[PDB]
C-alpha cells in the first residue's frame, strides 16, 4: 500500500519488514516474596537494627494494604461481584485487577495457610507445597547476602561492624525498593507493573525469579524485554512482612494482516541545499489500514517488533497522503549536522545524494555525476556493477522498479523546523498571519 | 551578531560564552571480553549451574553472531588495483543496510585482520581467570581480556568455598550469574538489534564486565587531558568484531578519539529573567542555548551534549535549524520573540551580567545600600538596569551586592522597547492552539 | 582471443602464458641512515679531513632539505569533524606540483607524526657506532640506525690505527669518504631535484649505505615468499622524510609492498621463427610481449617490468596502448602484420610450441630419423610443422628431437595464408620512409 | 562535490570556485588564478589520436 519508490525520492528507503505480535492468554503463576531476611543464624549480634526495620518496612507495606483493602473488603460472590458505592472512585483497569485480585484470593487463602513454613525459610528460593498437586516457591529478598559473607564473618570481625554492615545492606536494599515499592506505588492494585520492578523487591535479579518459574517458551526473551511478563500484588502480611505475587506468562500472538514498516531517512539534495524529510521510522499496517506506533515503548527485533499493549496511535490523514504517494505533502527539514546519513543500501540497490558524497564506481573507473534536479541517486549493476563511496567497495544488484528512475522527477514539500521552541514560534507567527 | 541588549529588556540576559567541540580522528585498541567465568578453582561442586548458564549465554550471543555473519559470509579484500585501495561488500547478500550499518561494516572487516591474531589465542583466552589480564597477539602488540565475574568469584566464592555448605555456594553462584545476565539484558539482550555499529557508548559496553568502564579505561590509557569530557559525553565508543559460541568470549575495538574545536564556532547560554508588562510577570520563550559558527546562527538540541565551564562537547555534530523568526528575534526584533505568563512563584527574578544586574524591581523587593533609599522600578519598565552609577551597592531580598560599570548605552533605564505576544508552552496546549486557529482558518 | 594458427604460420610461435601482477597496499616501516661515520675511537688524530667532509655533505644535503621545507612549512592538520581530518596543504605558497608529488607530500605528512618521535632520539642516533643499530621507539615500536661508513672504519682503521703511519691513516680516511661521495652522487647529489617523491628504488637508497640494500631489507624482514619479486621489479621503494644537518641523517620510510595478481589478466609472449616467401627470409615485426585483460588487448612496455618464469611483476600498471592494425593481426587479420626481411645468418629459424616442431626447413636442414629421409619443404610453405603424425623422431642439424601430436588443424601443412608487406626498422630508415611518402603525397 | 561535465577536458579550481578543495586523502588550499575569469566555461578544438 505504501509508495516506495516515491518515498526513495525523498530519502525515505524501505528497511526491514517486521510482524506485529502482541501480548494476549496470560497464565499464572504464584510466588511468595519475603522482605525480611531470617536472621536466626545471627541473632546472637544482630543488635536493635532488626526492630526499626521492621518498623521501616511497616511504614512502607502499610499503604499498599490499604489500597488493597479497599477491594478486599468490597468483593464477596453474590462469579466476581463488586460492591461499588464502598469504591467510589475507581477505572476500568482497576475493576479489572479486582476482579482478578478476587480470583487470586481463593489461592491466597491456600498459600496463607502456610504462613508459619513462609516465614521459616532461610534459603533464596525454597520449595513449598501449597497443595498435593500444586507448589509454590518463596524468595527472600537478601538471604544470600546474609548466609554468604554476613554469616561467615560473625566471628572474624567485631559483631558491632557486622551491625553496621547488616544496617547498610537493609539500608541500600531500602533505597533500591524505594524507587518501585515506596510512596510511588499509588494503585498496587493494578497489574501493569513489570517483572523487572517487582524484582527490586528480590534485589533486581528477576533471572532467577522466572528460571526458577520454568519459562517454556521460544519467546522468552522478547517477553522479558518488551515488559510483557507483568505481576500484581494480591496479598501483603504486615506480621510476617511479605507479599505473594501472581506472575503472569503470556503468549506472544501475531496479528494477522498486520505488519510493521521501516523507513531509512537518507538527506537529499534541494536548491542547493541539503534537506532530510520528516515522516516517522516505523509504521504500522493493519488490514490495510496504516497507523502510528510509539515504537519506543516496544521492543524492535530482526523480524518482529514485540509490544505488550496495543500501540496503533492515530496518524494525520495528510501525512497518510504523504506515505501512499503524495510526496508534496510530506515535510522536510534543513539539515544543520555534518553527521546525517546521505547513502542507504536496500535490495541491494544503492541510493545516495553525490552532490554530498562523491560516487565513482570501479568498473567504469570514472565518477558518477549528480545533477541540481536530482534528489538521490541509484546505482545497480545496470550503469555500472561496484560503487566505490569513500572506504568502501559495494558489489551491487538489480533494480526492480522502473527503468527509467534516474531521469524521472517529482515534486518536493514544504520545509519545516521540529524544535518545540520553532513550533510555538510557527504557531504564533502563523497566529500573527491570521490576524 | 547577537543583540544583549536588547534581549536583555526582554529577560534574557547574557551568559557565559562556550566553545564548540565535537570528537574526531578517533584511535582503535582491541581488547576481549569474557561474558563467561573461569570456575576452574570452585568445579568441586558448581553443580549443573554452568550447563544451564551457558545455553542461556548462548542464547542471548547466538544472535548477535547471527548479525555479524550478515557481514562476514559477505565481506573481503578485492584486486586493489581494479580501484583505489577498499573493502569489497557482497551488498545483494546484505539487502538492507544505512550508511553507518556500512560504514561499521568496513571498520569490522578492517579489525578482522588484527581479530584472527586475537583469535589466534583462543586457548590463553579461555584460560584467563583473573577480571584484568594482558596477553601479547605479537611482542610489539598486546591485547587485555576482562573475564566477567572472576574477580567477584575470586574474592568471596573461592574463599567460603568450605566454609558453607558449598550446595549454598551453588545456590549463590546460580544468583550471581543470573545477576549479571539481568544486567546484561538492557544492552546485549534482545535490544541489540544491530552489532555492526560503533555509535554504542563504553559505558554500555562495560555492562558486560559489570559497569567497571573505569578499569577498562585506565588499563587501555589516560592518553589525553580532556579525558573525563572523551567520557561523559558518550564519545569513547566501542564495537564489537568477533563472537565467539564455545568459549563465550566477544572482542571489542575501543575508539579513542581527539576533541577537535570548531574554528570560529561558540556556543552562547542565555538567563531567562522575569520582566513586567501589563501588571503582570512574564518569561521569555527562547532557546538558553545558541549555537553561532561561521557567522551562521542555529540552535544545537544540547541534551545529549556535555555542558562544561569553557566549552560544549558532543559526540556528532549535534546542531539544528532554527526558525527565520528566532533569528530576528535573537538579532534584535523583539517583537517577534515568544513570553509566557508565570503563574509559578518559583521563577528566577534577577540575573548578574558582566557585574552588572538586571532586576525586576517590583516583584522582588529592590533597595539599594550607600542611601538607604528604595529602588523604584516604574510600570513601563520592563526591567530595571542596577549599576554602580545609580549606586555602588544594592540589596535585593537578603543578599547585598557590590556592582561594576555598564559598558552599552549609559541611558538603558529610560528607554523602553515593543513586547511579542504570549505563548503557552505545555503538550496539550500545543494541540488546543492548532485546533482554534484551524477553527478560525474554517 | 590470440588465433594462434596464423600467427605461427606467419612466424610467431607459441609461447610461455604468465600472469600479470602489480604492486600494491604498501606497508611502512622507518628507518634512519646516519650519512656521516662516528670517529670516536679513532679521532686522536683524523686531522682536518672531517671538518672538510662535514662542508661537503652539507652542501650536498642542503638543497634536500630546502625541498623538503616547501612541503614543511606549507602541511598542517585541517581543523574539525567535518571533513577526513587529514592535512592542509598551502597551495599558494607551494606553487608547482604534480599529482605525484602532492601524494608524497601527504605521506611526508603522514610521516611526520613518527619523525618527530624519531627526533627526539637525535642523542642516540648521534651515539650510534655499529653499521646496524636497532632502538626502542616505544615500548611497542623500533626503529633502524645505518652507518654509512661504519663496517669500513671498525673492520681497517681501528685495528690498523698503530701499524702504519697516522698521515696514512688521515688519507685511507680521506679517500673513503671522497670514494663515498663519487658513489652518493649518483643519486643524492644535484640529479635529486625531488627528494619528495616516493619513487626511489632501495637499490637507489642503499647507495647512502654502500649499496648493501640485502641489509636494509634483511634487517626489516622477508615479510612474504615473493620478496626477491618486489626487490627486482623496483616495487620495493623509500621517501625521505627528515634531513637533519647538524648530526647528518636521514629518516626514510621504507615501503613493502604485496603483489596483486590481476584476475582475467595474462601476459602472452610470442617466439619470433624467420620464415620462406618469394625465395627469401623474413622475420614478422611484432610485439614480444602482448597484455590481454578483460578480453582487452593492449601492448606492455616490459622493459621495466620484471619476467619471471610463470608471471610478469611490475611496480606500476605498465600497460600501453597498442595499434588498431596490430590487434586485427593479431585477431586473425594475418596480412596487416609487418614483416622484415633478415640479413643476419643469425636468427632463429625454429621453434616448439606443446611439443609440436615448427621450422623453415628450407633454410635449414631436415630429415627424419624414423624413415632415414630429408623432410622437404616447398617454395610456396612459409613453415613445417612436423609431429608424431608425420613422423615421431626428427633432425634439425644435429639435435634429435620427438615431437608430440598437433592440437588444430590436422591439415595445417597443406593450407597457406596471405602475407603481409615488409618493413625496415633501423632508427635512419623511420626518417628516410617518411620523406619518400612525403614526396610521394606532394 | 565539484561536477565535470562531459564536453570539458579538465577544472581549474580555484578561490573563486571556493578556497580549499578535497581530492581523496588530500586537503588543499588555493590561490587565485590570473588568466580569463571564465577559464571554465569555453571549450577548445582536439587533436588527433596516436
Amino acid at each position: 500500500i505504501l509508495h516506495y519508490e516515491k518515498l526513495s525520492k525523498i530519502g525515505l528507503v524501505k528497511g526491514v519488514t517486521r510482524k506485529y505480535k502482541i501480548k494476549s492468554n496470560p497464565l499464572t503463576k504464584d510466588i511468595v516474596i519475603k522482605m525480611i531476611p531470617n536472621v536466626s543464624n545471627m541473632s546472637q549480634c544482630t543488635g536493635s537494627v532488626m526492630e526499626n526495620y521492621k518498623t521501616r518496612l511497616n511504614g512502607i507495606l502499610t499503604p499498599i494494604k490499604g489500597a488493597l483493602e479497599i477491594y478486599k473488603n468490597n468483593t464477596h460472590d453474590c462469579g466476581v461481584c463488586m460492591a461499588g458505592v464502598a469504591i467510589g472512585i475507581a477505572t476500568a483497569a482497576q475493576i479489572t485487577a479486582g476482579v482478578a485480585l478476587y480470583e487470586a484470593m481463593k489461592n491466597a487463602d491456600n498459600i496463607n495457610k502456610l504462613k508459619s513454613s513462609i516465614e521459616s525459610t532461610n534459603e533464596a528460593v525454597v520449595k513449598l507445597q501449597e497443595t498435593a498437586e500444586k507448589t509454590v516457591y518463596v524468595f527472600t529478598a537478601l538471604q544470600d547476602y546474609i548466609n554468604t559473607n554476613l554469616v561467615p564473618t560473625i566471628d572474624k570481625i567485631p559483631c558491632k561492624q557486622t551491625e553496621l554492615s547488616l544496617d547498610l545492606a537493609l539500608s541500600k536494599y531500602l533505597s533500591d525498593l524505594l524507587f518501585v515499592f515506596g510512596p510511588n506505588l499509588q494503585d498496587p492494585v493494578s497489574n501493569s507493573m513489570t517483572i523487572q520492578a517487582i524484582s527490586q523487591a528480590f534485589g533486581g535479579n528477576y533471572e532467577t525469579l522466572l528460571r526458577t518459574l520454568g519459562y517454556a517458551t521460544e519467546d522468552f526473551d522478547d517477553l522479558l524485554e518488551s515488559d510483557s511478563i507483568t505481576g500484581q500484588i494480591i496479598y501483603v502480611d504486615l506480621s510476617s512482612y511479605y507479599i505473594i505475587v501472581r506472575v503472569y506468562f503470556p503468549i506472544l500472538t501475531e496479528i494477522q494482516q498486520a505488519y510493521i514498516q521501516e523507513l531509512l531517512p537518507v538527506s537529499f539534495n534541494n536548491d542547493n541545499s541539503e534537506w532530510i524529510s520528516i515522516v516517522p521510522n516505523f509504521i504500522l499496517v493493519r488490514n490495510t489500514l496504516i497507523s502510528n506506533i510509539e515504537i519506543g515503548f516496544c521492543l524492535i527485533t530482526k523480524r518482529s517488533v514485540i509490544c505488550n499493549q496495543d500501540y496503533a496511535t492515530p496518524m494525520t490523514n495528510n501525512m497518510r497522503e504523504c506515505l501512499t504517494g503524495s510526496t508534496e505533502k510530506c515535510p522536510r527539514e534543513l539539515v544543520v549536522s555534518s553527521h546525517v546519513p546521505r547513502f542507504a543500501l536496500s535490495n541491494g540497490v544503492l541510493f545516495a545524494n553525490c552532490i554530498s558524497v562523491t560516487c565513482q564506481c570501479q568498473t567504469t573507473g570514472r565518477a558518477i555525476s549528480q545533477s541540481g534536479e536530482q534528489t538521490l541517486l541509484m546505482i545497480d549493476n545496470t550503469t555500472c556493477p561496484t560503487a566505490v563511496l569513500g572506504n568502501v567497495i559495494i558489489s551491487l544488484g538489480k533494480y526492480l522498479g522502473s527503468v527509467n528512475y534516474n531521469s524521472e522527477g517529482i515534486a518536493i514539500g514544504p520545509p519545516v523546523f521540529t524544535d518545540k521552541v520553532d513550533i510555538s514560534s510557527q504557531i504564533s507567527s502563523m497566529n500573527q498571519s491570521l490576524q
